[PDB]
RNA sequence: CACAUCCAUAACGUGCGCCCAGAUAGGGUGUUAAGUCAAGUAGUUUAAGGUACUACUCUGUAAGAUAACACAGAAAACAGCCAACCUAACCGAAAAGCGAAAGCUGAUACGGGAACAGAGCACGGUUGGAAAGCGAUGAGUUACCUAAAGACAAUCGGGUACGACUGAGUCGCAAUGUUAAUCAGAUAUAAGGUAUAAGUUGUGUUUACUGAACGCAAGUUUCUAAUUUCGGUUAUGUGUCGAUAGAGGAAAGUGUCUGAAACCUCUAGUACAAAGAAAGGUAAGUUAUGGUUGUGGACUUAUCUGUUAUCACCACAUUUGUACAAUCUGUAGGAGAACCUAUGGGAACGAAACGAAAGCGAUGCCGAGAAUCUGAAUUUACCAAGACUUAACACUAACUGGGGAUACCCUAAACAAGAAUGCCUAAAGGAGGAAAAAGGCUAUAGCACUAGAGCUUGAAAAUCUUGCAAGGGUACGGAGUACUCGUAGUAGUCUGAGAAGGGUAACGCCCUUUACAUGGCAAAGGGGUACAGUUAUUGUGUACUAAAAUUAAAAAUUGAUUAGGGAGGAAAACCUCAAAAUGAAACCAACAAUGGCAAUUUUAGAACGAACAAUAACAGAAUCGUAUACUCCGAGAGGGGUACGUACGGUUCCCGAAGAGGGUGGUGCAAACCAGUCACAGUAAUGUGAACAAGGCGGUACCUCCCUACUUCA
C-alpha cells in the first residue's frame, strides 16, 4: 500500500550514516515505522483516516494510487491550487484548509505519517506551547501564571506565518536528518504542488489542495528549529534576566511569543533586535508592528484573549501574578449580532439583539447556551467570573428580546420569556442561560 | 462584596361589487327657502337679533392657605366616546317544498350580530354616562430584630402592599371636540419655515449619474468625561470591610445570661452662596425592532392676577466656582507598581458612526395668529350659521324592474337515442311449462368478486353509454393588442363615442358644428383566434482569425542542481534470491527564460448559437399624473397608503413544495359466495365440491399520474 515513505526516510541511504539523531531515536524508528506498518501499511486502500468517522471511505477502496504509489502514480499533480488561511476566533491562530480531494484526502493522512516521523524527534508539542501540548486551553492557562514576576517585559507580534511562507528555508529545513543523503525524492515531488491556470503561478502552499491542512505540521516545524537556538541563547542570556529584576527568558508557540524570565529591559531590545536578525537571518522575516509594546515593567500586553500586567472592575495582586479577561473579545462580540449598545442603560445593559422575525426558537437557545459553553471554555483560569455573568446579564434581556419577537407583540418579553427560560423559572424552555456557564467557568477553570 | 428592574396599549384582516332602464321604496348627498332651537341673572337694545355692553350672580385662577378686585368662564345642541341594549342585513341548523336531490327552500328556531374597520358606505336604536386603566392596598391573613450580636418572651414593644395573599375603600389620569359677532394698513419679502422621486457608484463625502441637476461644502451625531469616599461588583438597594467617628460598650435602647476593648449607630458625605426647594396642570418635544398610530409612564422646555398679610422660616437635593480631594482622570511618551510633563476631570488617545453627508448661498412657496404699530370705527354700535324639521332642486347606491352567451356539475326528466329465453325424455308443454337467471321487491348482510327471499324477468326493466332542452352552480373590480361569435334592442339623442378639429391630461374628459334613423347605441358576461413577455425542455452554441493580460512552458537550451530507475524485511547495518542481497547515458524535479493551444475577457482581425426552433406568461410590494382620507398644516412650501382600491408607463426580483381532498395507472394483501375454471348431481341451466392463478369485480397498502376556487409554507 503505502510503505514508500516507511522504506524511504527509513533506510534513508546509509552510504555513511544518516537519521544520525539517533542517541535518543533508534529504536525509535521501527516502534512507529512498524505501527504504520499495520497502522496505515496495513491493507488500506481506503481507510485509517478521514470521512467514516474518523477514516476514509471504501467507495472504491481508493487504491487508484493507494496501493500503486510505488512510484505514486504521480507526474503532474495538476489540482487547481488556490490561496487558504483561516482566521481562528478566539486565541488568535489562524487554522488554514484547502481543497477537498479524495486525493488530498488520502494526502492528509500521508502527511500525517511523516508527522509522526518528524513527531518523535526534537519536535515538540503538537499545536502551541512550549510544552509539548495538543489543545489551546493547555496553551491558555498553564505556562502564564508560572512566571512573569520579573518586571519589564515583552511579547511578540511578527505575522511571519502565512505571508513568511519562506519555502526555501522551508525545504532546507523540512527532513535534513530524514531526507536519504542520496535518493529521497518520492516523497515531497508531491508535496511541492501548488499548480495552476491563471497566466501565473505559485507553488507548494498557500492552504493549498497540496499544502491545505498541514500548515499545522509544517509551520510548527518552521518555527521549531528557530526555538531551538532561540532556546539556547535564551540560556546564554539568563544570568541576569533571572537577576537583574529580582532585588526587592523565552517561550515558545504557534503565532505569538512571550519574553520570559526578565532582566534589564534596557535588554529587551537585545532580545527583539537579536530575534530580528535571527528572524532575518535564515527564514529572513521582518518585525511585524517592530513587534511589541514593551510593558516596560507591568503593563498588560495580550496573549490569545488573556494577559498579566504584573465600578465594573476590581482586583487583587501584590508578588503574584495573575491572569486577564477582557471585554474586547465580548464588545464587538455583542456589536455584532445587535446584542446591546452601551450608551442605552446607564453603563451597560443588553438594550437589543438582533432577530426578530426568523426561524423557530428553541434552537436560538441552543445557539445562546451554546456561544456560553464557548465562553466558558474559550475562558479558562482568567480571574472576574462578575464580568463573565455581568456579559450574562448583557446577554440575556436581548437573546429574551428575540425570543418574544418571532410572537411579534408589544415587546411582550415579559410573558414571552415566561413561556420559557432557565433564568424565568418556569421544549419552550430555555435549558441553560447561567447555568453551565457558572459550571464551566468553574471547572476546568479554578484549577 | 448579593440580589435585582426595564415600558404596558388595538388594529389592517368585516360583506358587497356585473348590464343598462328610475329616483322617494326608502336612504343618502349637496344646494336654496322658511321656520325652528339655546345662551349663568336681569336691563340694555333689537330682532324676538344674539352674547356687544350695563349692572347682579356663580366657578376657577398652589406660583404653599388667609381676605380685595381684578382676570377668565358660566347653556344648549350637535360631533365623538364608554358601557349596557333588542333587531334587518350575514351567518348553521331544523325548516320547507322541492332536478328527487344536483342544486335551491333559513324573520321558524340557532347563537349571535360596532359583521375580523365600514376606507366600494354605520347592526340598529334606545338610553345611561361611564367602563378597560394606572398610582397610591383602605380592610383582612403578615416581618426581623426588636436599632447594642444575640437567646429569651415577635413585653403589636411594631411595624399591612410590613411583605406575600385575599385584596383596593378612596381619589386623579380615566371622561371629550366644535359652534355667528370692528375693519384697513405697516412692521414680510419681518425675524421662518419651507425647494432634488421609482433610483446607480465614489470613499480622502468627490461627488460620475439619472424623472435631481442646484450648487457650495466637503468631512462628520456622538462618546471618549463626577476628588471633597463619587473604596468597596452598571442604573436597583440592601450585604459589607477599609479607613475615622464613638454610644450605650449591653442584658440591648421593652425583662433575663455570653457581649468587646467588639458586635449596633449615624457612617464620618467640604466652605460659601444660590435657588426654588414642589408638586400638579396645560402646552411642546424623547418614549418600544415589528409597519400604523393611538394611552398612558418616564426625561427634557415653558406654563399658571396685587397688595393687604399670617405667613415666610427651616432641614435636605440644588447650582455655580473656587478650593482640594484622590482613585489621578485618560492620554502621550519615555521611564520602578507607585517618576515624568501634559489632560479638564478628554486636550485623542481613538472608536464607532462616517460618503451628490450635514452646514453655506439654493427663493421654490406662502409667509396664520395675521403678534405688534398706524390709522379707521365706538347707535354698544353687531350680526348670520350651529344644529333641527320641512320645503324645493339636483343627486344617488352594497336600493327599485327587465337583460343574460362561456365553460363545469348534476342527474330527474321513460327526458331522446342506442342493449333480448335456455330444455327435456333432448319435440308442441314451452319456459310469461315442469328445471332455468340478472331484472322485481325490499337493510343486504357473505371484506368486493353472494343482497336472503319467493316466484320472478327468463326483454321486464331499468344495459350502460351518452345526450341530459333541464336544473343548478361558477366566474358577473382588475390585470397587452386586435379578433370572434352570443342580442343589434332597450333609451334612439344623449359628452366610452356618435365624427371632424380645438383645450385633448405622464394614454381622458369638455367646446364649433355631424346625424335622425339605430346617427349613438352597438349591449350584459364568457369563452374563442393570431400577435405579442414569461418560463423552461430540446435542437441547439465561441480559440471564427489579430495583438494582450504570458497557464499553454512539449520543448529546447538552460538551472550539470543534486537525487535517482528494487511496492519489498529492513532498528545505523542487514540493503530484499537482487549489475543490486550499497557502480548511467536520458527520462521526473529548478525563476518554465521562449513557444503553445486549449480556458477565458474585452480591444477586437468580431456573421437567426460572440444566439436561436416546437410546448407555461401567475404573484406585485404599492404603484408619481389620474386620486388614494388624498396624508398634514393649511400661513405656506409639502409631507402616507384602504377591488393587488392605483386605473397605464416605469420600478424590479420573488419564480416554492408539502398536508395530501378527490380522481388515474401500476404494484401488492386479501378473495373465490357470482358469473372464471375443474370435476360431481343434474337432462341441461342451476345446485355440489374443489378453485386463487388478484382471468374481472371491489376492500385495503404503496407509489406513480392527474390533483390542487381541496388545503398551506421565503
Amino acid at each position: 500500500t503505502m510503505a514508500i515513505l516507511e522504506r524511504i526516510s527509513k533506510n534513508s541511504q546509509e552510504n555513511i550514516d544518516e537519521v544520525f539523531t539517533r542517541l535518543y531515536r533508534y529504536l525509535l524508528r521501527p516502534d512507529i515505522y512498524y505501527v504504520a506498518y499495520q497502522n496505515l501499511y496495513s491493507n488500506k486502500g481506503a481507510s485509517t483516516k478521514g470521512i467514516l468517522d474518523d477514516t476514509a471511505d471504501g467507495f472504491s477502496e481508493e487504491k487508484i494510487k493507494k496501493i500503486i504509489q510505488s512510484l505514486k502514480d504521480g507526474t503532474y499533480y495538476p489540482q487547481p491550487v488556490r490561496r487558504m488561511y483561516i482566521a481562528k476566533k478566539n486565541s488568535k491562530k489562524m487554522r488554514p484548509l484547502g481543497i477537498p480531494t479524495f486525493t488530498d484526502k488520502l494526502i492528509q493522512e500521508a502527511v500525517r505519517i511523516i508527522l509522526e516521523s518528524i513527531y518523535e524527534p526534537v519536535f515538540e508539542d503538537v499545536s502551541h506551547g512550549f510544552r509539548p501540548q495538543r489543545s489551546c486551553h493547555t496553551a491558555l492557562k498553564t505556562i502564564k501564571r508560572e512566571f512573569g514576576g520579573a518586571r519589564w517585559f515583552v511579547e511578540g507580534d511578527i505575522k511571519g506565518c502565512f505571508d513568511n511562507i519562506d519555502h526555501v528555508t522551508l525545504i532546507g529545513l523540512i527532513n535534513l536528518k530524514i531526507k536519504d543523503m542520496k535518493m529521497s525524492q518520492l516523497i515531497y515531488k508531491f508535496l511541492k504542488a501548488g499548480y495552476l491556470e491563471n497566466w501565473q503561478y505559485h507553488k507548494t502552499y498557500s492552504g493549498t489542495p497540496q499544502g491545505g491542512i498541514l500548515s499545522p505540521l509544517l509551520a510548527n516545524i518552521y518555527l521549531h528549529e528557530l526555538d531551538k537556538f532561540v532556546l539556547q541563547l535564551k540560556m546564554k542570556f539568563d544570568r541576569e534576566s533571572p537577576e537583574r529584576i529580582t532585588p526587592e527568558k523565552y517561550v515558545r508557540y504557534a503565532d505569538d511569543f512571550i519574553i520570559s524570565v526578565k532582566g534589564s529591559k534596557e535588554d529587551c531590545q537585545w532580545i527583539k533586535e537579536q530575534l530580528k536578525l535571527f528572524i532575518h537571518n535564515k527564514l529572513k522575516m521582518e518585525l511585524s508592528e517592530e513587534k511589541t509594546l514593551i510593558t516596560h515593567s507591568s503593563q498588560p500586553a495580550r496573549f490569545l484573549g488573556y494577559d498579566i500586567r504584573v465600578v465594573k472592575k476590581r482586583t487583587l495582586n501584590g508578588s503574584v501574578e495573575l491572569l486577564i479577561p477582557l471585554q474586547d473579545k465580548i464588545r464587538q462580540f455583542i456589536f455584532d449580532k445587535k446584542i446591546a449598545i452601551q450608551k442605552k442603560d446607564s453603563s451597560w445593559f443588553p438594550v437589543h439583539r438582533k432577530y426578530l422575525i426568523r426561524s423557530t426558537d428553541l434552537e436560538i437557545i441552543t445557539i445562546y447556551n451554546s456561544e456560553l459553553r464557548g465562553i466558558c471554555n474559550y475562558y479558562g483560569l482568567a480571574s472576574n467570573f462578575n464580568q463573565l455573568n455581568y456579559f450574562a446579564y448583557l446577554m440575556e434581556y436581548s437573546c429574551l428580546k428575540t425570543i418574544a419577537s418571532k410572537h411579534k407583540g408589544t415587546l411582550s418579553k415579559t410573558i414571552s420569556m415566561f413561556k420559557d427560560g432557565s433564568g424565568s423559572w418556569g421544549i419552550s424552555q430555555a435549558p441553560v442561560l447561567y447555568g453551565y456557564a457558572r459550571n464551566t467557568l468553574e471547572n476546568r477553570l479554578k484549577a
